[PDB]
């Protein structure tokens, strides 16, 4: 094709159609103004055509997937094999050969679509865990290409990764890239060690820096660069949006509809067993039982956005959470006044922002998370410097947001102590922490992240 | 002793102490004004003395039970063997010989306490399923006594009753009475048939009437009378209480705290798998899913009062209900506005009455219930003639309250159609039904019930 | 059509084809020698033709059923609604409207096939619980027909039957017959009472006899006869077969292959939660634990023939039984010598007979069973007068086989005492019981049963 | 005290008393001949005295533990917190503060007993995961002591270890030793990294060798040596024992009692979810289903020795295994001939050896195991060079026994292919592998292991 910069991701950046706002596609916008850019991905509808769609600023190359392809490659291998394994086997991975075979077939299809789109010597950026085979496949089809890969989820320790029957094929797949990136040095280091242990490659031995001090894996003639690039958000855009009059009015109205509580705790997560939602509810229930939280003036709002309903583990998790909600309200609420409000539905963006602005305490307690953007979005929204962020150590965000109230979600006693501390912090201490968090998040945004990855990738030429 | 009228029940009519209001003890009040009355029962505290406590109007004979006695006789045999069996094995009965043996021992202890209290030729009224052995034991100790027994729960069909390894001992136990009473002719008829089948006794063959047309079982020289006496409430007292200014004000305030819904559905139950609470929640959820109930102006309040937490079946039921609550609100509620309010705690009497007065639809949907007094209490409270009663056929109350919206709780389609009908009834049709229900309940109260049983018992002399 | 005697049953009497041996079709053989006989049923293959197949002695009228029809009418309504309900809700019935609707449609299809086959004034005999609507449907299409119906499973008490949302349609369905038969007087009496209670029909009030003293239900102009006819086997044929040299040799070989135990206990059941297989295993395990059975010279063989694998309750039951087997052998067996041998597969007829002949104790312990033919087959096989039958009271067979060791399967203590008694009986006592059981079974065979039902049906003309 | 060499372990080396044969205490025997040796541990009985017991060759210092101490320190913290966590969270660890507190208290008690026994400047060797706090505690009480610690179970990756709320206290605890040893370089390397990440200590960065190329952690003034020392058995003793006439006769008799199969597969494990017993049964069942194993001449014997019955996870595992056994025999066995023989009981040593000698295929398929001595015992027993070892990669043994048939137990397809390969290997190929395995195991025995650890520990002086 005629594209000199190509993004490859599981989905096209569109909504059933119009171009989806925010996210990655928006971060790459000023680069697409200087490159002939293409995006390869599944359009979210089964058995579509693979004819290029030109969005003026971007050419879209759709990948044809059947509903069966999605079930086995995505719902199956990606979400029920790789996802639990890479997140410290919080649930038991399912190892299924038919899923693996479809994962391979689908990955090859993405590689072929990429080759179609990519001009000679083009730069290719492959995204995330569903497409780990693409770099090697693409290099085999197109050795002229410069290929980066970024993993948006954690890379597990070798002891767990080795369970995968197709461990070598996945590792070889990633090693097809010129640059392999992770959010954290820890992931990068796991990858280097895996390369020595499983593949027998020569690697660098030093610690991996942040956006610097890169690792290397020697693969025959070529070197694979390995780095840590912690993703972020468009901090300035969110900061601006959260100041809008209508947002502030909605935040006030939200507190009124809750019966004007003195304190609001907020959870916002795509529903997932990685997110530690059960831990928040348990801590909140025990604090109420112990009379350490006032059931008359404190309320917890949990917004869970629907996710992967076709995967049994997620249905079971939804059942457990919903029981806890029912239980806590039955024990500590009053008719007309729950202590927990729980919604299981997508939330409009401006509604989400209003909740961030209304919340006195943001509860972000994942058991394991690659980064977690919600923690950073909350911070970017609190230009009033109010609020408090309670944040699990087991998120990538915790490496940057050390001024938050950090918790080990497995240490329930300390999660409880910490929620009480956040609820009762002095105004001045709250401001001190929020000012420091905002300096970090405003300076380290999605633009810095993308530039850093692309600079590293360009240097491999 | 010196008491010529003696009530025997699992518990003394007191609260940890003061005499408990309402109920049986209040219905017998004008009889105790003419008799030397006694009450035998456990005082609700472990390992107490058995020394008589004179309440001027009544002498209380406490029965000493250890916490272990309560666990095996009551929590065990009564609540985990007899209770599920007599209620159509909604949950699997547990047959345990140690429980049976303690049930026997405890029953003998009640029989001994009774004999102590009862004067020569005295009238004795034994209450309910925990004390089914007492009549035979008492007749053996004291053949001079006139003994009635009333079962407050259903008497199961013979096919189920026969499962009980101690079926003959229980049947013989009841046959020790001069009069055996049930709420319904159906129970009485089951008992007659059981007497022929299991014991080989000669019995009457005709249908058993209501408070009349009694059955008989011939036991050697003596005849056991068998009858149906449907319990009720103090209708006039509740009717009066519900008109109080403070109650009406609270009912208005309740609707305001719910965000002034157009329609309130109400469930009030001691928590129990017999009560069909899960069925109401399922019906309500499906109606919301189908858009047949308006999620913006209709709300369901379920008040579940704690019961038998030491019994695993009840903990599991509580878990299922609480999941449904969480689920329904997550799907159809809004932050600040649940469609289901659920409380798991005792409710003050005047608060309960305010809820009856506030509720547009009373949901009483047991899978199986001896009578269900809540259905009658709601009716007695609605002197404004507003409201609507949705009532399971599988309650004793359904035999008297035919003007209610009757449902087969297993017929979920019809339960749903019926809830929509009740919510949308014309004012005039609602009044017609409520007027008819009140005529029944006001005329057939707990005083008529008690008089009828005691007249029948006196006639056995 | 031109058939003056027509049998209607869920399946044709054939095997995927050849005419299936034994059973009903063999009992009717000398009647088909005098009548133009027809058989209506599903041929066991999906979407077949409905063209008559003449077997010289019989005309076969196949009913076309799709795999979906079978799933909803049979696997669904028959096996997951009616079956658990009629067997004292050992598992929870599922009430599903789509299943009911297919059950109706399929029943009408059987009725139409019947009408096609049946000559004017013909006698029709409809079999069993899958076809309860057929008599009324058939009478509506063909008021000239004489119609009998026999239920091969128990008829539940009214308290349970009333759960069925389509209770009235089923009752009306059965009332379409001239004669409704059950194995036991108890079923007949339940039906009479149901007729009064649900339908408001006038019925007889006396006890129902065995093959005599029939009940009646008055339905407008016509009377429905109600009777008890306990099914049996071809006792003489089995008695003869069990004496064959090859059978006796196999029985000896079976004992040798088991390591020549002193005592063999045997269970033979179509796998079903009604059969009380779990109870036998529990009793056997506790006896071994208590050292009351000798683990060195006593062995239990359980033959479970596969049944209804598409129904979840049966898969769960299979899992529980298989755990008990594994557990008991792990605890009390030796390598090379299990104390329990368990097979889950169909057994050839002559192999089954050899096991009957080898077994010292036959364990037939259903929680609830219409008759249970295995109990009678064992007896018919023991012309040597050896062996012992342990038999649940909750089978129809227990009403005729009172000389067996009868047990309440819920009374585990007594089941255990009884198994020890059977294992250790004197030769003379064993013979006394087996002689008496054989007199009953040899005199009361399937020929007496069929004649009695057909005589009763003929008398309705 | 007066002991210059002291072993500290959870239990004394005795049996309820007499000195237990084999194991560690036997390996140290020629060292105790030159040192004043002591052993500190719990005597296995609750609330005993702590008075020294002199065994002439050894002084025993008993530690007083109550049954409650054992429940919280051992059954609780050791077996339900540490054990699952260190074994790649195959089951979910339970984090309980009361368990942690008892673990601390008990560890301090072991430290005090040690100090009592240990002479000035004595050498102390602390054993295993129940006693990880002892080295730091002991160094604080007795800075004169030389302290080694060896972990017999895996040391998990940092991502999992970090879950532990008391992660720092455990790490500091181990860092109290002069020498910290693991079976594998991988564990040692995890420990070094943990030291940098959690404690901020300076460590060596190179790979850790086997019994050489040691790692180091700098802790203030002192250096902690870190090493890999793979445990083994008394290879020569077992080799000798397995040649005994009575053992060989028993092995022949075992095959006869199994009905002289052509092939015997054997599993021998302390029952534990780490052991992958479920995987063997699944593979065996699928091979039978596929007809790839002959159900007529191949038999699988699984010997599971009882373990940790008070821990719920182990009861659930026992239930799953026992179901699989029952299921497989019901499907593929015959009466008198199971395809799986399963025993849940301790086996005498000489019986175990006879089974090793009888087995054509040894199935050692743990999901995760520190070493696994059963794999090495089998090899040492096969001086006839017959047999075949199927061995999980996820055992420490797999690093030394590469000539075995290695499998990824999560790769069920390959486990199945491998079992077929082992069952059908040529005699010559079997001998080649067994000869090579025996050279390794005979040369690398428990004496080499103990000498190597003690030499490393002595060098820290
Ligand atoms: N408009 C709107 N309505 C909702 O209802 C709504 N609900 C949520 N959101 C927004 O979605 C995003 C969720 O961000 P995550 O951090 O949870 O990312 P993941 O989905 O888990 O996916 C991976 O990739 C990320 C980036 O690399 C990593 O952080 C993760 O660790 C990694 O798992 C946030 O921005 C949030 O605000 C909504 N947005
Ligand atoms: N004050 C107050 N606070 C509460 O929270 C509160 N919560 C409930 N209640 C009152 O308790 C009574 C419950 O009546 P039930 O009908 O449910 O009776 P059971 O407890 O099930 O016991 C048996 O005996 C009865 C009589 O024979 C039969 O009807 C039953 O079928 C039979 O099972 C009602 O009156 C109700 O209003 C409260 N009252
Ligand atoms: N050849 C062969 N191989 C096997 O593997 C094999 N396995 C079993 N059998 C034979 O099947 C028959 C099972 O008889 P049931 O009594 O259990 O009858 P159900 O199947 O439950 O069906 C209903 O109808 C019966 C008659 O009215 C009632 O007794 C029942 O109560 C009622 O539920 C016996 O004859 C037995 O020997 C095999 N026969
Ligand atoms: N006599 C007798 N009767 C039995 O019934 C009987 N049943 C088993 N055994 C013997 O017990 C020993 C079990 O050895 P393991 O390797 O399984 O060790 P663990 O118990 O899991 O404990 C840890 O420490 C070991 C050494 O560091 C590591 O290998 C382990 O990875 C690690 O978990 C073997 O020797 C075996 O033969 C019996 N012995």
């Amino acid at each position: 094709g005629d594209s000199d910069f190509v993004v490859v991701a599981n989905r096209l950046p569109i909504d059933l159609w119009k171009r989806s706002p925010g996210g990655l596609v928006t971060a790459l916008e000023p680069l697409l103004r200087r490159r002939r850019g293409a995006w390869i991905g599944w359009p979210g509808i089964p058995d579509s055509d693979e004819d290029p769609i030109v969005d003026g600023d971007l050419v879209l190359y759709p990948v044809r997937l059947s509903a069966d392809d999605v079930a086995q490659y995505y719902e199956g291998f990606s979400n029920a094999t790789l996802w639990p394994l890479y997140h410290d086997v919080i649930v038991k991975p399912i190892y299924n050969r038919q899923w693996w075979e479809r994962y391979v077939e689908v990955n090859r299809r993405f590689a072929e679509a990429t080759s179609r789109a990519a001009a000679r010597g083009a730069t290719v950026w492959v995204q995330d865990y569903q497409l780990q085979l693409v770099p090697k496949m693409l290099r085999e089809l197109r050795p002229d290409l410069t290929i980066g890969f970024f993993l948006h989820i954690p890379f597990p320790p070798v002891e767990l990764f080795m369970q995968l029957p197709w461990r070598t094929e996945i590792t070889d797949g990633l090693l097809g890239a010129d640059l392999v990136g992770f959010h954290l040095p820890g992931g990068a280091q796991n990858f280097l060690f895996l390369a020595r242990r499983l593949v027998g490659a020569n690697t660098s031995r030093a610690s991996v820096g942040v956006r610097s001090k890169f690792g290397e894996v020697q693969i025959g003639s070529r070197t694979v660069k390995v780095g840590a690039f912690p993703i972020s958000i468009d901090s300035a855009d969110l900061d601006r949006q959260a100041r809008q009059r209508s947002i502030r009015q909605r935040a006030r109205q939200i507190r009124a509809e809750l019966g004007n509580p003195r304190r609001i705790l907020l959870g916002v997560d795509r529903l997932d067993y990685t997110k530690g939602i059960d831990v928040r509810l348990q801590a909140f229930a025990e604090l109420l039982a112990e009379g350490r939280v006032n059931r008359e003036d404190t309320v917890f709002v949990q917004l869970a956005t629907p996710s992967r309903e076709r995967v049994e583990a997620y249905r079971l998790l939804r059942d457990d959470i919903e029981r806890q909600v029912g239980h806590i309200n039955g024990e500590y609420g009053e008719v007309g006044h729950p202590v927990v409000h729980y919604l299981h539905r997508p939330v409009p963006r401006e509604e989400l922002i209003a909740f961030f602005v209304a919340a006195d305490v943001m509860l972000v307690t994942p058991l394991r998370d690659g980064m977690n953007l919600v923690a950073k979005e909350y911070v970017a929204c609190r230009s009033d410097l109010g609020g408090a962020l309670v944040l699990s150590e087991f998120t990538g965000a915790a490496a940057e947001l050390g001024q938050a109230y950090l918790v080990n979600p497995h240490n329930l006693d300390h999660v409880k102590d910490t929620m009480v501390a956040a609820l009762n912090q002095t105004p001045e201490e709250g401001r001190r922490r929020m000012r420091a968090l905002r300096r970090q998040v405003l300076a380290h945004d999605v633009d810095l992240w993308a530039r850093s990855f692309l600079d590293a990738l360009a240097s491999t030429r």
